[PDB]
């Protein structure tokens, strides 16, 4: 970047809020993925939406790529500056506004995390349910189309984003459903909100998200259930869903994952393929749900439920930190991930096959997953210097993605495409799907400067 351009950035946001220092750029050049750190040419922290718009307009008109940056917890290289440019760290805009408890809605800026929102909401009787394990930017979660353990009951980001404020690549300000609007449903025009959820910073910069809030459950029960086999745990999951038990959380850990979590959390669960379960209801609807869920797990060899405020928090903290538990197995490893999602009836086939394929290869791997959605992740731990191992693990991940596609599923349930799944996406939606997505990309970002090299 020229020094005139850098001074122009400083004129917008203030000198302390622009950095061209290599260390600062390198910290913003990677996420949690394997994709090589590619440092942006500068990092900029806008302090308000007007500044976001002016930074975007300056970059766009000068041919400088723009990389939106939330909390940098993505796992597909979304923030990697493959073509250089300006990384826009959005987290100084950290205000919660327009809290409408009577309407179950709130507006959050990119610096607001789920933990901050739910802390702000304690005593309200409301909470925000979509819970990635990282305390991520809520606007980043809208950008990636995130889900979480609670999504099986309470929906994904797509289900819970009511409106978005978006700075388009050339700086124009768009309120996807209209400025200030919030409602339960609409047929008014084309739904623009859904287009920007899961856009990963390639269509514009989300500067606020209007979120659906949910009533806190009357009563909560959590438990773990150990199984003799992966087949037994996943058959139980499918049968629980087919019986329409409205479980709040249903999470799978294979024996490898469970052992890693034990070692990283001082849980001490039996080392076995395991379901972490949570139920929400009145003290008596719970008794009904438990009754019927235990009957199904018992049919498949599940243990009697090991019951879990403080022990349940411990349970879900261990689950949320599964990524770090797996990385801690061999210190220094980074890791590759998968994220397939299949029709639920095909979930037993693909999980059992994945476990078998992990055994049959040199590969080390742990399995954890939002199986209530038909979704799971492989965590594939690698040496950052062993190029041969990385080639095998990438080949494994691509084969797993293609197997999910063969079953009618999707290559990513929640993490997104970034740099890692672009070729799988082309196979998933085919030539007319690819061209259609590209046409939408081109009308919003004619110059191709909005997070280039990602998704498409
Ligand atoms: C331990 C751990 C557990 C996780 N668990 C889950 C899980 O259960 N479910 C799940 O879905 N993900 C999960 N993730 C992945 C990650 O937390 C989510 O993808 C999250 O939504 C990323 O948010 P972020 O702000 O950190 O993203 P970043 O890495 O900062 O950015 C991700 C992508 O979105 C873009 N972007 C970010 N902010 C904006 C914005 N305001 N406007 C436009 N584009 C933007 C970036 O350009 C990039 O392409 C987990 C990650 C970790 C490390
Ligand atoms: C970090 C991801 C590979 C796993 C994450 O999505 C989770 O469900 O804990």
């Amino acid at each position: 970047l020229s020094q005139d351009f850098v001074e122009a950035l400083k004129a917008v946001v203030g000198s302390p809020h622009v950095s061209t220092a290599s260390a600062v750029r390198e910290q913003h050049g990677h996420d949690e993925s394997m994709h090589r750190c590619q440092p942006p040419d500068a990092v900029v922290w806008p302090q308000n939406v007007d500044q976001v718009s002016r930074v975007a307009s300056l970059c766009y008109n000068q041919g400088v790529p723009i990389i939106p940056f939330g909390t940098g917890t993505g796992v597909e290289g979304g923030v990697c500056a493959v073509q250089g440019g300006v990384c826009i760290n959005l987290t100084h805009m950290d205000q919660i506004t327009e809290l409408n408890t009577e309407d179950f809605s709130v507006v959050v800026e990119p610096g607001v995390t789920r933990k901050a929102l739910n802390t702000h909401l304690r005593d309200s009787g409301l909470w925000f349910p979509v819970d990635p394990g990282a305390d991520a930017s809520l606007c980043g979660m809208a950008a990636t189309g995130a889900s979480g353990t609670n999504a099986v009951r309470y929906g994904t980001m797509r289900d819970n984003v009511i409106n978005l404020e978006v700075v388009l690549p050339d700086g124009r300000l768009l309120h996807t459903a209209g400025r200030g609007r919030h409602y339960r449903k609409s047929a008014a025009g084309y739904n623009l909100t859904g287009l920007f959820v899961g856009s990963e910073g390639t269509l514009g910069i989300i500067t606020s998200t209007t979120l659906r809030l949910h009533p806190a459950p009357e009563a909560t029960v959590a438990a773990t259930c150990a199984f003799p086999s992966v087949q037994a745990a996943v058959d139980s999951t499918v049968q629980i869903l087919q019986a329409a038990v409205p479980v709040a959380r249903i999470e799978f850990l294979d024996d490898v994952m469970m052992d890693a979590c034990n070692r990283h959390s001082k849980l001490n669960c039996p080392v076995a393929p395991t379901l972490f379960l949570e139920f929400h209801g009145s003290q008596q609807t719970l008794a009904e749900q438990l009754q019927r869920t235990e009957a199904i797990t018992q049919d498949n060899g599940g243990s009697h439920f090991s019951w879990a405020a403080e022990k349940r928090n411990e349970l879900w903290a261990a689950r949320h930190n599964a990524w770090y538990a797996a990385l801690a197995l061999s210190p220094g490893s980074k890791a590759y991930s998968t994220d397939v999602c299949v029709p639920i009836s095909r979930l037993p086939e693909i999980l059992v096959e994945t476990k078998e394929e992990i055994k049959a290869s040199k590969l080390t791997g742990a399995i954890v997953g939002h199986v209530g959605d038909g979704n799971f992740a492989c965590i594939l731990l690698v040496d950052p210097d062993d190029a041969e191992e990385q080639r095998r693990v990438k080949a494994f991940a691509e084969n797993l993605g293609r197997r999910a596609l063969a079953l009618g599923g999707t290559c990513t349930g929640e993490h997104g495409i970034g740099l890692g799944k672009r070729q799988l996406l082309q196979e998933e939606v085919g030539p007319v799907g690819v061209e259609t997505m590209r046409q939408l990309k081109n009308t919003l970002d004619p110059r191709g400067l909005m997070n280039p090299g990602k998704v498409l």
